[PDB]
């Protein structure tokens, strides 16, 4: 895997922007996070059949492109992504049918994109031994199937700002509830790309409000996890910083991919990936955790592949040449 790299969805569907033959997706994309696995009545049993192809051919295609050095990842989330395991049963038909899947089509990871029963319970107050029941069954999940794969097996994850970085404000209900699965699974994971989109304001470290969709914001929220952070008011109670490796932020193609905002512009962003990156800043309000900035993060990742292609490559075009000229 390359050490700054683009991943994008790919919709195994169409909701307006076509679908796109797994060959005829841009080369300039590292990583497709096929979107996506869903469940029936069960909640637990992950099924996935492709929107174009026989098992075969799609497995082939599959095939060809990581011959040519890509990963294909299924994504497990969207509205049909609800996952909920209050039990060891439904924890082992979750494991079982993610496995088999793996399997059938030769995936090359899974990328965790579900918020479905994810819920601090009362009491769960430490994010290095949570309690509730969804939470726990996850991470035990995703530890079984990163093992059943080894280190060469790919992990992300894709939850949303108040998941993450909300935890500086708050620790409870959604608020810091994917910090114990992001602790609890952290020697397997690949990356980590929060969706820094639909997403309002966010508070910094700084304890400043930025607005989504501006370079200030996007470097804010990827220091948290650049640096870490103390949680729910608790100057005692510091979320450890990730590997900067680890670390990738995820961004909207075009403006429409994300109708609540989001969108930022390739000529704001790289302004805040040349400070992320390189310690370089751009008159910016936000200061980094680091003075001379974080060469290993990790790149980006995009909803999507598909609105990309309609918004005629600028998210792919822009990131790859950034990319490449680092
Ligand atoms: C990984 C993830 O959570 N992806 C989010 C997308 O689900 C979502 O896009 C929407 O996905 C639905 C399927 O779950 C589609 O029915 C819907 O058409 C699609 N909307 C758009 C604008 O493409 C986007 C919404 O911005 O957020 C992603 O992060």
């Amino acid at each position: 895997l390359g050490s700054k790299l683009l991943v994008g969805y790919w919709h195994n569907f169409d909701n307006g922007t076509g679908i796109i033959k797994l060959k005829d997706v841009s080369p300039k994309w590292d990583v497709i996070n096929v979107s996506f696995g869903e469940t029936g009545g069960d909640r637990s049993t992950v099924e996935f059949s492709p929107v174009y192809g026989t098992d075969a051919d799609f497995k082939s295609d599959i095939s060809y492109l990581k011959s040519k050095g890509k990963k294909v990842v299924l994504s497990i989330g969207g509205q049909n992504g609800v996952v909920l395991l209050p039990d060891n049963a439904a924890k082992d038909r979750f494991i079982n049918s993610i496995q088999s899947l793996i399997d059938k089509y030769g995936f090359d990871g899974i990328d965790i994109a579900l918020e479905s029963g994810i819920y601090l319970n009362g009491n769960d107050t430490n994010f290095k031994n949570p309690t509730t029941p969804q939470i726990v069954n996850l991470i035990s999940a995703i530890r079984t199937i990163s093992d059943h794969y080894g280190p060469d097996f790919l992990l992300s994850m894709a939850p949303e700002t108040a998941y993450v970085q909300g935890g500086y404000s708050a620790y409870g209900s959604i608020w810091g509830a994917y910090l114990p699965i992001i602790y609890g699974v952290k020697d397997k994971l690949t990356y980590i790309h929060v969706q820094h989109y639909n997403a309002g304001s966010g508070i910094g470290m700084d304890g400043n409000n930025y607005n989504q969709g501006t370079a200030d914001y996007e470097v804010a929220m990827a220091d948290m996890l650049l640096h870490g952070f103390p949680v729910g008011g608790n100057a005692n109670n510091i979320f450890p910083a990730l590997r900067s490796d680890q670390v990738m932020i995820g961004l909207p193609a075009a403006p429409a991919a994300a109708p609540s905002g989001g969108y930022i512009s390739p000529t704001e962003m790289k302004k805040a990936l040349n400070y992320i990156i390189k310690g370089v800043p751009f008159g910016g309000k936000y200061k980094l955790s680091n003075q001379s900035g974080y060469p290993a993060f990790r790149g980006l990742m995009s909803w999507s592949i598909n609105w990309d292609a309609k918004n005629n490559f600028e998210f792919s075009n822009n990131y790859r040449t950034y990319f490449d000229g680092l």
